[PDB]
């Protein structure tokens, strides 16, 4: 009855789970595409027929093909990130929590996964919706979207591979809870859309692409942004990825029909395995198949967009954390080790640089390399670590933003900044790593919550805090609760620019998130990179 | 007797000074050259022809002609720089101190003075030699040369104007010296000659100079070096601006001998009143008739000389002061002003960058802007005022300079490098100019001696310390007494790049003088100008 929702696809039967000492309901794995197997890989998703009977929805679904990581076999770390379910290419599902009993008509919550839009997983234990739904009484949903060359293989004038289908999945998630989440006690007209890393930069994407806004009310957007270097590519460059995957795989590169037909005879791993090579460069914190700017999904380049405030005004929540380079840097810089300090050599640190900025030509290359030695003292090694953390977190993820952010705030409704800096009590990564991409994560949906766990008291009370911050303003477009006396979040203005931390001691404000930096990679940097 | 000396050229009878509480013996106003008047303006000096007779050497000579700055009418702080002497042609002349009694064959030490190559006089008050040379038992020598077009004027090719001619008043002068100190009580194996801003960029070229090289010992170079951006020119610019005179002066421009001949009929103020006119910029700290790199006063380019060693190899003693750039943001750039503390809007900042770096693309200009400007507080007035400052400082002195130490000593014989932060108690202009372009001549000469300047008798301690690093440094090549308990001066080594602060503290041993900003100014900003 309560586990027993009729929906316009059809019947759906959820099942009842504990949830620190009470329960509330989930419906696991519900399709909301047709699987884009066979003749349908690379195209976009069409939405899934009508099913008779009754939808079992009471385990998690499969995950998409991804590339899975082997670096540290075993390691919690690491493993918590990799599919825990088996990999299908019939992977177009998502996963509801509601409250027990069910809501009216309640605030709903759609959870975007990141991972580089080359993996990713809606089944992941740190993403479990159930803390986070049964402690702020929304429903919260997680969609899944093909992920690498499922995804994103862009042949820009086919109909067959055109790019973006991995958005497009998203999309049609959320058209379905557009569609059908009345019928779990949620409210269509107050959805907001929240996703970290790759997930960030996606629902950045729907706020910029117009088929996209009006399926969703708000935003937040963590440790990614729709302009991200990583993010997105030319189509042309999007077409020589392809292209380039078919000659890693003897392919019959004459034209898109026969290049595809030949991909779609591989098995997927065949494709996942030769991923990376098309890549035009060494590099850190680069992804093969990510969204093309393709004049449909975007109607033109994001910066005109941006600068013409074409895209959804509305209210935005987002940030960063402190630490977002050390995770790259450990998987593929010189001198890195999970074991060690870490301690980077001179030569080390201009060999990070190279990696971390490919596309710079030498000039910028120095220009880089100036602004973050310290040439009283370059050889010591934690400031050369320290440093090239600083250039791969800011190039990539917090100076985006922040160029975001400004941008956005000139018309949007509303902005809430936030610097996420704590380390947690518990993490099993080393210590020079800091405040890792990823990992404000487990706070966000609960996590400390559950003694278990191994959280301290006060992380309990920064993640209770930081789920009633999300859900709240989920709820009213502002996180605070007016009429409390709680330390405020102030708006994020053009002329002030405040932030706040969010760490276990009393509320700080600041302003001008790591601007110094951000002038540096946002105006002076691109306009060396366009004279030379 | 003691008074009257027979040189090479015919006698000279000096005058027996005061010199606080004793006495010393002085020839002011010893002709060197002939007059370079008439046919002879712009040529090489020619020795001075003997005179039977005795000269009269008991008065200071005419100064060269030359731009008299009116800005501050009758203030000290200014007019102390002023010739306080007759103006003329005829100016080629020397003055002599020597100890009471005479010495047999004692140190000598040759001041030469500065004023950007267009002013300067070897009579101001600030260089009187009679303090040093009493206090430190040298024989103190200062000499004149031509300045402004008159010395450097330059249509190469020409054998009328060649160019340089100043920088050869000064080698006759050392050729004199060469062939007569050792009357006065000078050992002429034992040279060394200093001087200051241009004073010290012609120090520097004198060692760079084959024809030069045999004329002296060792050098000491304060504020200036021979690399300096405003120190010399190329034959093309140097011809472009002796045109641009002709032009002001509505002088036949159709052949070098036409154009001389023009300019040889003009007054010595018409040529003055025009001479600022030609520079090809807006600017400061830029001066329109300097050193021209010639292939014959210069073999090759500065640089390529500097990084062969083809230049002498010897011992050299040289600093900067702390605040280099304020004395021209005072008389050239929008916001400052010697009656307030001159805190500068964020448009001046800009308009002063424009005006400090004028050679300059957009792109360079934005580079040294991202340098020197605090992105979380660019409307503080005090910071922009001070990083203006610097930027003055160390574009066009410090890092110069820096570079110029660098490069010798990896050839040199010993390296002694200084930075003068004391500003002076008695200080006539403001705070915010700090330690200012030319303040520590008056204690290189040991002006605080004097009870009747109202210096502290920290300062006079200090003078005396730094009158006996010079007068120790001219005799041995090493500014230190050894077997002395002082704390050592030490030499700057390619490792160590060991400084000391010159103040009236304790000293102090640094190493890396302004080494971050001059990265920037000697390495990367060139690289950026030159791909851009
Ligand atoms: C020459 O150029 C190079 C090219 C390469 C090519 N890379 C490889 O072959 C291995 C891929 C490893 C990915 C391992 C992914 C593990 N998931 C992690 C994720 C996040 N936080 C992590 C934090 C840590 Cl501490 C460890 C793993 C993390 C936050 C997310 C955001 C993500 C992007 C993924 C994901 C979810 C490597 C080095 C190079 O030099
Ligand atoms: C917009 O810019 C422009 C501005 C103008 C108008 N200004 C001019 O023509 C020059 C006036 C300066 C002469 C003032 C000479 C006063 N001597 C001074 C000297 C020195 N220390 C000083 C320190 C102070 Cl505190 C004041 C005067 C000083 C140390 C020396 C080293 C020197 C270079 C000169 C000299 C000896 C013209 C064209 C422009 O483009
Ligand atoms: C309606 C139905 O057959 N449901 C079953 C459920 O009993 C079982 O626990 C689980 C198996 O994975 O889901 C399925
Ligand atoms: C002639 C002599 O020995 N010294 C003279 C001095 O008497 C005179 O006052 C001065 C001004 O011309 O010139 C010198
Ligand atoms: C500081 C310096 O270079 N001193 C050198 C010394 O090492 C060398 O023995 C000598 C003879 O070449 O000349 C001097
Ligand atoms: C050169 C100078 O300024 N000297 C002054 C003097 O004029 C003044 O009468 C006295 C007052 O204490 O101090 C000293
Ligand atoms: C959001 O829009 C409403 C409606 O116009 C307006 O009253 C409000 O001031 C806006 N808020 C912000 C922060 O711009
Ligand atoms: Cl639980
Ligand atoms: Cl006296
Ligand atoms: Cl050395």
């Amino acid at each position: 009855s309560e586990l027993l929702v009729n929906t316009k696809s059809g019947k759906v039967m959820g099942t009842r789970v504990p949830v620190l000492s009470s329960h509330i309901s989930a419906f696991l794995g519900i399709p909301f595409a047709e699987p884009p197997v066979g003749n349908m890989r690379f195209r976009r998703p069409e939405p899934k027929k009508p099913w008779s009977g009754v939808w079992n929805a009471s385990t998690y679904p499969n995950n998409c093909q991804q590339y899975v990581d082997e670096q540290f076999p075993g390691f919690s770390g690491s493993e918590m990130w990799n599919p825990n379910r088996e990999m299908s290419e019939d992977c177009l599902y998502l996963n509801i929590w509601v409250p027990s009993p069910r809501p009216k008509s309640t605030t709903v919550m759609v959870w975007i996964y990141g991972g580089g839009f080359y993996s990713g997983s809606s089944t992941l234990d740190v993403y479990n919706g159930k803390y986070l739904a049964y402690t702020e009484e929304v429903v919260l949903v997680s969609l899944s979207y093909r992920v690498g060359a499922f995804g994103f293989l862009a042949l820009h004038g086919s109909q067959e591979a055109p790019g973006n289908v991995g958005l497009l999945d998203q999309r049609m998630a959320l058209q379905w809870v557009h569609d059908n989440i009345q019928f779990f006690g949620g409210d269509p007209k107050t959805v907001t859309i929240f996703g970290e890393s790759a997930g960030g930069a996606s629902v950045g994407m729907h706020i910029l692409s117009p088929g996209s806004r009006d399926l969703f009310r708000r935003a937040i957007l963590q440790s990614g942004s729709p302009n991200c270097p990583w993010a997105s590519v030319s189509v042309a460059e999007g077409r020589r990825r392809a292209v380039e995957l078919g000659r890693n795989l003897n392919c019959n590169l004459n034209s898109d029909e026969e290049l595809i037909h030949c991909l779609r005879e591989k098995k997927p791993q065949e494709l996942i395995d030769v991923e990376w090579n098309v890549l035009p460069f060494d590099s850190i914190f680069r992804f093969s198949f990510v969204p093309v700017i393709d004049g449909e999904f975007f109607p033109t380049s994001l910066e005109s967009m941006l600068n013409s405030g074409n895209f959804k005004k509305t209210q935005i929540l987002l940030g960063v954390n402190k630490d977002e380079g050390s995770f790259f840097l450990l998987y593929g810089a010189p001198g890195f080790s999970k074991d060690s300090e870490s301690k980077i050599s001179r030569e080390d640190f201009m060999s990070g640089v190279k990696l971390s900025v490919p596309h710079a030509n030498d000039l910028g290359l120095d220009a880089v390399t100036l602004q973050y030695t310290d040439w009283m003292d370059d050889n010591n090694g934690i400031k050369n670590r320290d440093g090239l953390d600083d250039i791969v977190g800011d190039h990539n993820v917090i100076c985006p933003l922040m160029h975001f952010v400004n941008k956005y705030t000139k018309f949007g409704n509303g902005t809430y900044l936030y610097f996420f800096n704590h380390r947690a009590s518990n993490l099993v990564w080393p210590e020079w790593m800091g405040v890792i991409h990823g990992y404000e994560i487990e706070f966000v949906f609960g996590l400390p919550l559950v003694k278990e766990l191994n959280y301290t008291a006060e992380e309990e009370a920064l993640s209770r805090r930081i789920m009633h911050y999300w859900a709240t303003f989920a709820k009213t477009g502002n996180p605070n609760e007016p009429h409390s006396q709680e330390s405020k979040w102030p708006l994020f203005t053009t002329k002030e620019q405040k932030f706040i931390d969010l760490n276990t001691e009393p509320m700080k404000v600041h302003q001008r998130l790591r601007v110094q930096m951000c002038v540096f990679w946002n105006q002076f940097l691109p306009k060396l990179l366009n004279a030379t």
